[PDB]
């Protein structure tokens, strides 16, 4: 089709969260993903919802390798003078294998990398979707510091039921209630400690379904039998390259995009035109199309639009480390066992009393680890085989501004090593929040090009001095603090930070503020791209602020206003 | 689900795709069932390298295939660590941990042999080179009656062929393919002979190849549908086959034991037939876990009831890999046709050839994609445009270099990325040797410790044989050094080596083929039908007994549809 | 020599090293030239290089005595793993 | 010479390598992006360590060593003394 009411690019969480509300009330939308349908029947679902997957779950981290592409890798400079003599050897470090020429690798965002599947990051991610305080989080309301957070509070309460977001997903655990009360005991009246909040729900006690876009927005093309009066098309496998501007700058007139399985180029016509292409690629179709600046900054000639547009870049430090389980907490675990004689031999019963005051943990707890000792007396270690991991948070506050994970989870990296035993090992994540720079920009080259043929993305980008890099070196130090109350770090998984990017929490490419000058924006907080009147951003490119927390519950609670917004304004065609 | 089905299949990989394509197509209420799970997008068991992205972004397809690879048997770990903190719980012991198979001998191992649960099986990872087998790797279907064997060989193959979209033209346009080609045409010429590898694949584009699948065989739909409406075939995915169960006189199955993975519910299903295609590890497994062959560490002083060459005579590929960089001969030889004036950068520079010489070394389109790619991009130093597609050249398997041989580019599971050196300049190479069948060499089922499924754990006790087997796999090894020689250098940090054993996923014989079972130690019969029963067939590489270079799955389709071919003789479809 | 680290799965005494020498051609612009500004660390000169080894014969026989060696050493025994055939740093 | 050398034979690489001193090291380019944000940080690939800034890295023999001790690189040599037959003699 040639008309829609609404055109949505990207087909992840948040261009689903646009989908969800205006195919809901009513509006012919189309949304256009330049990636396919891979995911199973679900469109868009996380790919770790497979029993495969859940008995093996070391595997995924292959998943989301193979779905990380960088974003701007700096030109290599590796000397190899190892060739044969016949070998066709090089005279410089030219531009190899999609490398980036414009980029200095001592600034940049190396491990910022972009999916491009249906249902986007989504299918892949780790579902932590807390909510930010006041401290982290740009206001909607000026000057009602109480009307703010209720709004925020009426947001994120929709956005959590959106991704069916939870707290109690792991509460049988036995690792996750070893590691929360040790840290709950060791932190009291300190630091409150809970389980981090997953937009999954369990479904057995060896399979949780983690939630995704398609948890969203299930992606089927509508009508259907479940919704015979929606309409909805998905459109996979669609480079989306130009919002047309008009002439006036005040209205987008169509969205230019590439079949890439054809091959053809169509100009697609709506009334509103939402851009959900991510943090990267907002910035980059809309630098395409004529706003900010295309190549390398030059303060010299301030560009016509929107130009903040990929300044302010935010991504957060991340450090990373794994421990191995104190014996004295491993030891805890079987505290309230009676052990009747030698393992292997008639003369081993295992028994404790269900309700016993004495006890230090609940019937659930001892019935389990009872089980397993009795079922696999050869093994060494009282936690059952498939008890789920630990996932324990203490939520960003002033005294302790990062966000923490203490947890298992597959990501891009933590190699997992099979020499110690998983059921011991722990992994900690902690998030620092990083000040919106004007001088950190995502900008994209005038002549070098993507796998796409579109303008190749290019950081300059430093953790800030002063506040940025304090915390960040106080975290690592916290960091080192708290995990040693759990046990000692795993070879091979020291504390470190990782690889500026890898965390893929960069925010305020595109961000949002009441004022486009006042606050050095590119949207309101209706998402709306200042000065048009039809064309709208969503995703954490919106996100102004400093943040530690996991953006994406924010980002949601954003589009959802987006929408109230949009259906106030336009009107559904007739169907 | 219905109790009663005629055709029951286990597994949606290709070879039971191929079942599936024949018995549907011939009338019969099919049913396969697969303990994975739909994964490759609407097209369901279709190739997961058909994307897009993918294909611009080929390196990591490696983690695709890495990330459903799960190892068959790994051994008990005992690498230290003894740089714990002193608080950490430490064993005293390197005890059964994270999944590890107490069985096994790690120094008798196929450590790399690995499986995957996923609707499609492999071919929604693999490579799709498709040769066939010389009668040299081959087993006999006719004997005495070569020309008869040959006759039946080729109208199989022809068959398997048109199943996968077997083609030798998809990449006849790529310079880095002609390069290599044509050098190694010359510098062998009279010796050996060279061209594209038979790939299961259809070009769509400049840009895209449709690599073929399980999916390419038969779609996986449930029919009847608006296509197919006088079929009848279901697809029941995450469902663990378990058992077949014997009748008393061990003469016929009387149904399928399984396990819905979503639900937990069992049941047992009934068929007329029972077809096995759950791979060369998994079928073994089943029947094991049916009271075929023995379960346990193999005692011979209690032989088995039935099926004693079960799991027995087990051959996987000795595997040989380097990567090179192209010479600058060769490099230099891409623009031997080439005028080239002036300086790269400037607007005096100019790149010209003429068309039609005679004496031009290349095409026109050769030289035109070359002089394009030099007048476009001046400030690259190559003259292979950016997006030509990867060599894809084979010497196939004769008995003066019984190897098979890759000289190409794939994404394999160990496909390691390295940027320093262009990509255009790289080539892979892969020669793959062919293993005695011998005795000793088995793929077991422990009697105690089970695997993720709780079914018994596979346990390999495998060695390269001694004599002809070890001989030629180091004369390959040499061979392989020699020929890339001359094409390129050693890419370093790809230097030539071994791979794991098993990697090379090419694992045959256990549930091999022959006439006899006794005479020829065997499991099944050239129907591929289990000795013993009227309506068990086991499909797949497992039924392959010889020793064989080249990559087994067209050969192991060949036999299914043979195998079809007795099922259809003798079984009658419902009525609809 | 200055290269060879450590392995102890294999045992020493079936472990062989093969070390082929190829010649080089004396080319004019293959020089050692010393700095009028850089200087090492007794403050002299500070050398530097230009060099690559000559296309044409000893590049051919380079490469050729790579395979050389990989064919003789193969009547001997295959390769160790982690001392596969490789051109030595220059 | 030594009889703990000649016991612990792998162990004389490292004698080697200690007084092994690199002729030419080009400027290092290595990408260390995850030093804490609090650490001095380089914005330039400056001369650092000893290295020689006139130095191509691509047209170096980056294996070039020297030893300064009485009695040179004899003091570590491998002691194979073969004579050049025609060909390789000037
Ligand atoms: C391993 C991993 C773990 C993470 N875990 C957390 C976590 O626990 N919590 C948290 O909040 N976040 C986490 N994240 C980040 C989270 O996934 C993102 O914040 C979120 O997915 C962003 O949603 P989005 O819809 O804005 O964009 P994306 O999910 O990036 O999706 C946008 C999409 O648009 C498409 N697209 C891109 N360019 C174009 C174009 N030009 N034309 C058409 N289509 C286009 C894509 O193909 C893609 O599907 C995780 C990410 C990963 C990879
Ligand atoms: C990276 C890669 C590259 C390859 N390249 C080539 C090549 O170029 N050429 C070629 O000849 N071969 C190659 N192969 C091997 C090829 O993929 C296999 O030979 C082929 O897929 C075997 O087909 P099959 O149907 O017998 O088994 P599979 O493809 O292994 O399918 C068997 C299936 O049965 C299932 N299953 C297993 N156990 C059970 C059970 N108990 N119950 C129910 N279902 C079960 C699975 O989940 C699976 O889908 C390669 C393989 C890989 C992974
Ligand atoms: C591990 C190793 C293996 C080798 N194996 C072989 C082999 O088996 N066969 C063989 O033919 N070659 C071998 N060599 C090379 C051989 O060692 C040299 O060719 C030989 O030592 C050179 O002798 P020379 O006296 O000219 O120089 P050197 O041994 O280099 O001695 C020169 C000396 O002069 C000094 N010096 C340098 N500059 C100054 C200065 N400005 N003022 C005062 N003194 C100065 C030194 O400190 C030094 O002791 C080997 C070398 C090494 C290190």
């Amino acid at each position: 089709d040639i008309k829609y009411d609404v055109v949505i690019v990207g087909s992840g969480p948040i261009g689903c969260t646009y989908a969800r509300e205006l195919v809901g009330a009513g509006y012919k939308v189309a949304m256009f993903d330049i990636g396919e349908i891979d995911s199973g029947l679900k469109i868009g679902a996380h790919k770790k919802n497979t029993v495969e997957y859940q008995k093996n779950i070391d595997k995924f981290v292959n998943v989301i390798q193979g779905q990380l592409m960088s974003v701007s890798v700096p030109v290599n400079t590796l000397v190899v003078d190892t060739l044969s003599p016949t070998s066709w050897q090089a005279s410089t470090f030219f531009v190899r294998n999609g490398s980036n020429p414009e980029q200095d690798p001592l600034r940049n965002l190396s491990g910022q990398a972009v999916t491009r599947v249906v249902g986007g990051m989504s299918t892949a991610w780790t579902c932590a979707t807390p909510r930010f305080d006041r401290e982290q989080r740009p206001l909607l309301v000026k000057d009602d510091a109480d009307a703010d957070d209720a709004e925020w509070d009426r947001l994120y309460t929709k956005a959590e039921s959106y991704f069916q977001t939870g707290t109690d997903q792991f509460k049988e655990s036995i690792r996750h209630n070893l590691v929360l009360n040790k840290l709950t005991e060791e932190y009291k009246g300190q630091r409150d400690f809970q389980q981090i909040p997953l937009a999954a729900t369990r479904r057995s006690p060896t399979f949780v379904e983690w939630s995704s876009a398609n948890t969203v927005f299930d992606l089927q093309n509508r009508p259907n039998t479940d919704a015979p009066e929606e309409r909805f098309n998905l459109f996979p496998a669609v480079a989306c390259e130009r919002v047309v501007r008009n002439a006036l700058n005040s209205e987008i007139e169509s969205l230019h995009i590439h079949d890439l399985i054809s091959g053809d180029r169509f100009e697609i016509k709506a009334d509103v035109y939402v851009l959900t292409a991510g943090a990267v690629h907002n910035t980059q179709l809309l630098v395409n199309s004529g706003f900010g600046q295309l190549g390398r900054p030059n303060p010299a000639n301030p560009p016509e639009l929107l130009p903040s547009l990929g300044s302010y870049i935010t991504e957060q430090s991340l450090v990373f480390c794994q421990t191995v389980m104190s014996t004295e907490l491993i030891d805890s675990v079987k505290s309230d066992m009676t052990i009747r004689g030698t393992p292997g031999e008639l003369t081993y019963s295992v028994t404790y009393t269900p309700g016993a005051s004495t006890n230090k943990h609940p019937d659930w707890w001892n019935e389990k680890v009872k089980n397993h000792m009795m079922q696999h007396q050869e093994d060494p270690l009282p936690i059952p085989f498939e008890d789920p991991e630990p996932q324990v948070t203490t939520l960003f506050q002033p005294s302790h501004p990062w966000h923490t994970q203490i947890h298992r989870d597959a990501f891009s990296y933590g190699a997992v090593q099979q020499s110690i035993d998983s059921r011991l090992i722990v992994d900690w994540r902690f998030f620092g929040r990083t000040e919106p720079k004007e001088e950190n920009k995502l900008w994209f080259s005038d002549k070098i090009t993507d796998a796409y043929n579109m303008p190749q993305p290019t950081f300059d980008f430093r953790f800030p001095a002063g506040r940025t890099s304090k915390e960040a070196e106080d975290m690592m130090t916290d960091m080192c603090v708290m995990s040693a109350k759990i046990g000692g770090f795993l070879p091979g998984s020291l504390p470190q930070f990782m690889e500026p990017g890898l965390v893929l929490h960069l925010g305020g490419t595109h961000r949002m503020g009441f004022d486009e000058k006042e606050d050095n924006c590119c949207v309101n907080t209706d998402s709306r791209v200042f000065g048009f009147k039809n064309l709208f951003l969503g995703g954490c490119g919106n996100i102004p602020t400093a943040y530690g927390a996991n953006p994406t519950l924010t980002a949601m609670s954003l589009a959802i206003k987006s929408c109230e917004y949009i259906k106030q304004n336009f009107t559904p065609s007739p169907f």
